[PDB]
């Protein structure tokens, strides 16, 4: 079973600006995703302080960067708090309607696209480099869900068959044809060091 | 009634490093506090999307910067989600034990003190400029509380008498004698523009 939803008008607009604006500094997508992972990891660490049982679905709090040159996907996995079905539908837990409006007004007054994360909508920077994004997520209070979108104004949500992840969020970037540099090991390392060097959780870059 | 608590050893250590390390770029305290306010504002905006009644304690989502040269205090107020008594006691809702350890290890490997916010413990950067910090907070699910500390290994929590704030968090910096520059209007504006220029919520700098 697959449900299909329209993005709110404001998120459709944000997505179109990211996809259609000429902007060469596309590499900032990664620190935005890493920063999202870090926030979700913070959240599970804090909840676990009063209820250790929240970590029964995995004690290790970390981030994995997984390139696959065959599928042309870059995957950012964390073992953070994950998301419920309702959070996913509700702009992946972001304040995207108000965040987008504030971001637009900022762009009018001298901001640029790399400041997107300052408005709580950094997730959508994914579309700087990816033609399609799949988000798989598992919250302690819910089943595993798969969100997906190639933009165009719509996204799907379904229950995720098979591969149970325990707890956390997985962002699979199906990369644009001309953005394959972000599957190269030295490129990913360079970007982590440039933008995400000092982070509260370990980051493992998988090799192929 | 006043309760007195010991900081966990790790937070006592973080606090001592901030107070005793020679580090001239003290002005970053403000963007860390503004960034905390922004996160709390994000949180109430998101909760309000499924339950509008969460905003009955105030619809306006903003940040106020209030200097007072007579009391020598700089106060950062927001109308964010606020904090419960347990959050306050639990390192003001931060992941400060793990955050501190990660921050220390980062400092050993080329980080500096301005990266403190990357470890979820930016609040304590307050002690770069303040001899005593008072935090007043009001969550929808609780009464108004006052947290306070002049470091030295301890903090107090009490119920807050009188001045009800509706909803949010108030950080009153009782500034060190030699740090009065942060009460000057042009100094505060300069710092907001340098470090907190593009933020998802309005910031009002009160005049005297
Ligand atoms: C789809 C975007 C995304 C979300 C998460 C994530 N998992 N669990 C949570 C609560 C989050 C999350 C949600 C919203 C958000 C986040 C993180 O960063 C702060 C403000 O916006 C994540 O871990 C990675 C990620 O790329
Ligand atoms: C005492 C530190 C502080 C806290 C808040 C605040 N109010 N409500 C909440 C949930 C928060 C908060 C708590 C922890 C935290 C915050 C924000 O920034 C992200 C991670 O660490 C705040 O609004 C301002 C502020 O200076």
């Amino acid at each position: 079973e697959v449900e299909t939803f329209a993005f709110q008008a404001e998120i459709a607009q944000l997505m179109s600006l990211i996809i259609n604006t000429f902007y060469s500094n596309k590499e900032i997508f990664l620190r935005e995703l890493i920063s999202n992972s870090s926030d979700a990891l913070d959240k599970i660490r804090y909840e676990s302080l009063t209820d250790p049982s929240k970590l029964d679905s995995g004690k290790e709090l970390h981030i994995n960067l997984i390139p696959n040159k065959q599928d042309r996907t870059l995957t950012i996995v964390d073992t953070g708090i994950g998301m419920t079905k309702a959070d996913l539908i509700n702009n992946l837990g972001t304040i995207a309607k108000s965040g987008t409006k504030a971001f637009m007004e900022a762009l009018q007054a001298g901001a640029d696209i790399s400041m997107i994360g300052q408005f709580g909508v950094g997730f959508y920077s994914a579309y700087l480099v990816a033609e399609k994004v799949t988000v798989i997520t598992k919250h302690n209070d819910d089943e595993q869900y798969a969100w997906e979108s190639s933009a165009g104004g719509s996204f799907t949500v379904r229950t995720d068959t098979g591969e149970p992840m325990g707890r956390g969020t997985k962002v699979i970037l199906h990369l644009k044809e001309d953005q394959t540099e972000y599957l190269e090991e030295r490129r990913i390392k360079e970007i982590v060091k440039k933008h995400s060097q000092f982070i509260g959780y370990p980051i493992t870059l998988f090799v192929e």
